[PDB]
């Protein structure tokens, strides 16, 4: 699958710093 495919929200991004920034909102 894509490098960082986060299902919790449904989205994939090749950058970790970007997905990590969203993890701070994953309440
Ligand atoms: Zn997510």
């Amino acid at each position: 699958a894509a490098p960082y495919r986060c299902p919790l929200c449904r989205a994939g991004c090749p950058s970790l710093a970007s997905m990590q920034a969203h993890m701070r909102g994953h309440s």
